[PDB]
């Protein structure tokens, strides 16, 4: 019947969706996808009354919003301290190392790029997206639904036939290089306002009222972690639920990496601070996490933060000179 043919070409497409975005090994040449999303959309408008609100055709909002709504998180986010030393790092490791009752050897970290961005939250209920909000001040962010699902490597609809009941995606939305310098070509020959880094075009891109603006806008999600999470038994590692997060169709930064001991960790953080621009978008630092889950409860949090993570900053760019 159509419903299910148009739910096959659906399908397709959230297939490659996935398989270009998030693992970066397409199946089918671009000029594939192309047309089968033109199919997809002439299919739709010969029978209107089968569309559905996460097809790949409805990422695009068709009016501006006149504001945005105050949202409140239904879990709070912790606040994440920062060190700028070695020194402070290893103070950092050494704190873990005098609290945990059993400490493994070694001690594992999740080690993470920090993306120079917008953190955000993004809810997906029986695997439809149907909410996403900035992060805020971790308790209260803004209702930024309609721009997220303009991003093209932000699912509408989970890679899965089992999907949580409910699940909270956290990660950070960036804009690379390239599109950053397309928009402020594009935005001076229009005599618009320009940006002046990458991380600041991000954020006053997810601040446009008008969605049709913001999906003309080089957005990309890298997700880091998660919060509501019901009806699923996620992985007890930090770096498996990233793993799951991908196998389900959400983007995670490839340069992750699991780290044995304070010395690996080091190594990490000086190997990312190399790349922090060579990779074709900024990175603002690290985010330097125990990944086992337990022993992160175990650790648990003081003033608002964990004692369980770190985010080591490099210096920022303007501290780089001859
Ligand atoms: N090889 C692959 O599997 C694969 C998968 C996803 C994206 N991509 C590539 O990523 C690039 C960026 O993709 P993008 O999402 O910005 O789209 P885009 O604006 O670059 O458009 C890509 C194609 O999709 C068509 N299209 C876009 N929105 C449509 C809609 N609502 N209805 C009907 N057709 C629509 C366009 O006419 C165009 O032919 C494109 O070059 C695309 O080919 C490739
Ligand atoms: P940025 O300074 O835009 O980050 C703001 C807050 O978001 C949370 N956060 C961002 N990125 C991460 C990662 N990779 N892991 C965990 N938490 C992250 C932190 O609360 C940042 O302070």
């Amino acid at each position: 019947n159509i419903q299910t043919q148009l739910d096959n070409l659906r399908k397709t497409l959230r297939q490659y969706e996935y398989e270009y975005h998030v693992l970066d090994n397409p199946s089918v040449p671009d000029s594939e996808y192309d047309r089968l999303f033109h199919q997809l959309k002439a299919l739709e408008l010969e029978h209107p009354e089968f569309l559905t609100s996460d097809s790949p055709t409805q990422r695009v909002g068709a009016k501006p919003l006149s504001g945005f709504s105050q949202i409140r998180h239904e879990i709070p986010m912790l606040s994440l301290d920062n060190a700028f030393s070695d020194a402070e790092f290893n103070a950092f490791v050494a704190r873990i190392e005098d609290r945990l009752i059993l400490l493994p050897a070694p001690l594992t970290f999740c080690c993470e790029p920090k993306l120079d961005g917008l953190a955000v939250s993004i809810l997906y209920v029986n695997g439809e997206l149907t909410q996403a909000a900035t992060r805020g001040d971790g308790t209260t962010g803004e209702d930024i639904t309609a721009n997220i699902r303009t991003i093209r490597n932000v699912p509408l609809q989970l890679l899965t036939d089992n999907p949580p009941a409910r699940l909270e995606v956290r990660g950070e939305v960036f804009m690379p290089h390239a599109g950053f310098e397309r928009l402020n070509k594009y935005a001076l020959e229009h005599n618009e306002k320009t940006f002046a880094n990458p991380r600041n075009a991000a954020a006053g891109s997810l601040r446009q009222l008008d969605p049709n603006i913001t999906s003309k806008r080089p957005l990309v999600l890298n997700a880091y972690g998660i919060g509501i999470a019901e009806g699923v038994d996620l992985p007890t590692t930090h770096y498996a639920r990233l793993q799951w997060l991908k196998s389900i169709g959400i983007p995670v930064n490839p340069e992750i990496r699991l780290c044995n001991g304070a010395d690996e960790v080091l190594g990490f953080y000086r190997d990312i601070q190399n790349k922090r621009s060579s990779l074709g978008y900024d990175i603002d630092g690290t985010v330097l996490k125990i990944n086992d889950i337990a022993l992160q409860n175990e650790l648990g949090f003081i003033s608002k933060a964990p004692r369980w993570a770190i985010a080591y900053k490099f210096p920022a760019q303007e501290e780089l000179t001859l």
